[PDB]
């Protein structure tokens, strides 16, 4: 392709600049990590994983028979932050809606002791979950870097995490968020509502027509009144600019 790296870099930086935030998107092609965006130093800084942790919470719960993929987690009938969460759902539906209460139930079934063992076994982020099994991914102490998130996505895309192949395939099926021509984007969003500043994530991979998998992790600051879809919009524009989709 004829486009200079200077032009790619400028373009992707401009997507973050135009959203009036600061962020980075890391793309991995084979073993090579490339960092783009308007705040490149964010790449090895630690942030809460927020709802990106649902990927690992689901792997842990399924591997340890705390749930099945068809099990319906019933709404308890209490008011929730979003009306869309006031319904009964499977893990997959809860992944797509980022329904925190379903994943809090799953975490409680797993329990603190097992959760800390599994998070250590996977070597996710700083690996510390502290003492509160139902919010450790939302308010600390668990933290992870964008480089660590893209490497996690790389591991899951290639079935390299230390879970059964079937467990990994089950969770991957929950993560399909877009199809663009013959490309599929598998990813999970994150929004750290309970930290300041608030972190936004979109971490996953592109599966191209030919079967090549290109992992990515977008990380930015979510500003007052910003819409969640900005994470998706910047990610898709960046991937399209690079010709990945
Ligand atoms: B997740 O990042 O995706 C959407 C979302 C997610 C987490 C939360 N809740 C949350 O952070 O709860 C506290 C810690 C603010 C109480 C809401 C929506």
């Amino acid at each position: 392709m004829h486009i200079s790296s200077q032009q790619h870099e400028k373009a992707i930086k401009s997507y973050f600049d135009a959203a009036q935030t600061q962020g980075v998107i890391i793309i991995k092609e084979g073993k090579n990590l490339s960092t783009y965006g308007n705040a490149l130093a964010r790449a090895n800084k630690e942030y809460v994983p927020a709802s990106t942790f649902k990927m690992l919470n689901a792997l842990i719960g399924l591997e340890n028979h705390k749930a099945t993929t068809n099990e319906i987690f019933k709404w308890d009938g209490k008011k929730r932050t979003y009306p869309m969460w006031e319904k009964d759902m499977t893990l997959g539906e809860a992944m797509a809606l980022s329904a925190v209460p379903v994943y809090q139930e799953l975490a409680r079934r797993t329990g603190l002791e097992l959760m800390q063992k599994e998070v250590k076994r996977v070597n996710f982020g700083n690996t510390n979950i502290g003492t509160q099994v139902d919010n450790f991914w939302l308010v600390g102490p668990l933290k992870i870097t964008p480089v660590q998130e893209v490497n996690f996505a790389d591991d899951l895309a290639h079935n390299r995490l230390p879970f059964k192949l079937e467990t990994q395939e089950e969770v991957k099926k929950m993560l399909l968020i877009k199809e663009v021509n013959g490309s599929k984007i598998y990813a999970k969003s994150g929004w750290g509502m309970g930290v300041t500043p608030q972190v936004g994530w979109l971490t996953g991979w592109v599966e191209q027509a030919n079967g090549k998998k290109i992992p990515f992790s977008l990380n930015l600051e979510m500003k007052e009144g910003m819409s969640g879809s900005i994470r998706n919009e910047i990610t898709y524009k960046s991937l399209e600019n690079l010709g990945i989709i």
